């Protein structure tokens, strides 16, 4: 600080509030692969069939009436919806007055801002939390990831939908380029897109695989090499490459179509301000804001996670 | 707001039936000026300008020419706001309630909004006027168990920076030995150029008893006046008795030059617009009241204290 | 010095600068004394015009020519006027904008003011020293009085006029106040007022007289004896008593008889800007303000000066 009035030299002032920006998952999907569903909290549910052989066919010579059967079976997908609420603390409107000047938005001391501004900022965290449900499939506030939120069954996400192919390069070998894209080629390999191979790719890869795919392939880049083994699968249509700094030694790659990944998310999945607001004698008072988690569905062997393994 | 509000209405149908605080009576009107505020404080700059050296003569020519200075001194008066809760009858319920005579429950104690918010009010009042004539929050008659206030907040009694002069207990009953301790704060009074104003004086019952004892056919209380008007070129003296006193006297100028009373514009007391609300018909309200804004010169109030003990 | 953010509670500022005011010299004259005069620096001669009766009437009885006359006189006195200079540096006026918010007036670190407010207090200033002039006839700015500037001849105050009333009260009666209204009896009976003593009296003391003045007369009081002696003297008229705090054992008592004294200051005697203003590449610039002393006009034997000599 300073021993004389260095308050006189603030002669003009800067407040960033930031804005509420358009989540990045809607980089992670196409245009027709997401479509809103009316449902605050509960689930939908469909029906699928399927046929199997039980035995190896019987052969018609002579008589015989004991003939080899072939079996049916019903599948019911559910797909639940759960609501979820935030509480902050914000300036009462009567009191902004008092608590705000032209060189102060807010109370600097206490951290305690008017309600437009808290609201902006606690709907930036909640998106940032809903794209992290959306790529992990967990819900968690701490690094390591532990301490997870309790969530139904049916709530998956992209990382951690079960029947999908993984490939786990070793410790040893994480310099190893070569090594990673041997797994990728085999779990590319064992991708099992049907009847829909023609269509657009997507690849989400860490900084550090970004790094070691731009170098030189042992001219042409392993990048190259990597979109050529993508596009031999998907029949040479696009392959889109896509760096997220929220996965970390992870590389997801699946098909942007809508007949084998998609979306159904609640159409008040995106935080919404709650009518309550709890007021008292002081200046203090309280606002909730309400989102709706769930809504991933997906084919199985059409997401391939390479897990580069660091110890 | 009045067709929605009722409280609003009924606040501003009564608040012309509230008394006006006394201490008004111990300033000037050009002592007191409101300020917008409500907790916080008020930064004070004042200005001031010197005389270097001796005028230059202008004669013949001459480029040295003597200088006035500038100097500015900041002044920080704190201020804090306070509330008070009050139980009250329910509007709708109120009818049920009125009686011939008066309206309310005498059994339970419980009285309609408009009645509750006036006896409130004139209660906040009096403890206001407490605080300004005293610099202390309290609400026993022993003056203990004070609220703890913040710094910069004085009264006329508790300022710092003052002249004090105590009577020995041995001396509690004699009015010469006050009188001397009187004489000598008033020769250590320091008035300056502004020494041509009106002066107050505020003084215990005790004290207003023994001031009209005759002279050790004169009294006591024209002594004092005459040595009083000896030092204020011989204006206005005004003495005032006030109950929320002990054994203290108070000597002040009525001067806005030297003493100044900024109160904020949100003091007296003021209606919150919350108001809880249950099943029951009985409510509960909120009036808040703000403290601080007493600025005075250095070496301008004198106060004598006779120990009885 | 509080460690957080003090000045967010900084909700209100006062600035206190004062007014130019009324001299208090006013006070010890009557309106008819004052009289303005047109100079600046130099000497004005006064010619005052008398006339006498030179024998008794002449009864105008049957022929004559031979009457009795009546003779004129005139006296002509020499009053000096000063001009006196100073010079106080401010902001210029196209550094307002960036040397004053809505909390500021100037700079407080540097002690810089605009023109207006810096005017204001040297214009304050400058009348108080033309006060202190004025009752004493010296010019000092030292509580001591010492380091007095040299003035030219024929400027005099009330306090130094040659050719009145001088008493002195010795330092062993300097605190009896029986011998000091011995010596003001004394001089009021050497005034010589002649046919103009039907007039108000003013009296000019110091603090410490008028705290002697307020004790028991040795229930009447030294001021009551004193009012009453004054009245004796000037056909029982207004007698007014002022407190000065300029004086030092002092004690001053004249009439206020514009025919006995009169104050004929220069109409620039107040404080006046120059024209010249002091200008450069910085944002400081310097003014300068102008004043006239002079021009107090007595009759000889007309004001009693008392002094109580303290060693």
């Amino acid at each position: 600080m300073e021993l004389f009035d260095e308050n006189y030299y603030a002669k003009a002032v800067a407040n960033i509030i930031g804005e509420v920006k358009d989540p990045i998952m809607y980089k992670w999907f196409s245009p027709d692969q997401i479509e809103d569903v009316d449902l605050q909290m509960g689930y939908q549910k469909t029906v699928k069939w399927d046929a199997f052989l039980n035995a190896n066919p019987t052969t018609i010579a002579n008589e015989v009436n004991t003939i080899s059967t072939i079996g049916f079976s019903s599948e019911v997908v559910r797909l639940n919806y759960l609501k979820l609420q935030y509480k902050f603390r914000h300036l009462k409107q009567t009191s902004e007055k008092f608590y705000t000047s032209d060189s102060y938005i807010g109370d600097i001391n206490n951290n305690l801002l008017p309600f437009a501004q808290a609201y902006k900022l606690a709907s930036s965290e909640i998106i940032k939390l809903i794209n992290h449900f959306v790529l992990t499939g967990t819900v968690s506030i701490q690094k390591d990831g532990k301490n997870q939120k309790r969530l139904l069954p049916n709530m998956y996400g992209l990382l951690n939908m079960p029947e999908q192919i993984k490939e786990e390069v070793a410790s040893g070998d994480k310099d190893k380029m070569d090594k990673i894209f041997e797994k990728i080629e085999a779990g590319l390999s064992k991708l099992e897109l049907g009847d829909e191979f023609s269509t657009p790719m997507m690849v989400i890869v860490d900084p550090a695989t970004s790094l070691k795919l731009v170098k030189p392939y042992a001219c042409e880049k392993w990048e190259d090499v990597l979109i050529q083994t993508i596009k031999a699968i998907n029949n040479r249509e696009d392959v889109y490459i896509e760096t997220s700094n929220l996965l970390k030694h992870k590389i997801l790659i699946y098909p942007l179509n809508s007949e084998l990944i998609k979306f159904k998310p609640s159409k008040y999945m995106l935080p919404t301000p709650n009518e309550q607001v709890d007021k008292d004698s002081t200046d203090v008072a309280h606002s909730y804001i309400d989102f709706v988690l769930g809504g991933l569905l997906a084919t199985r062997k059409t997401i391939l996670q390479v897990n580069i393994k660091q110890s």
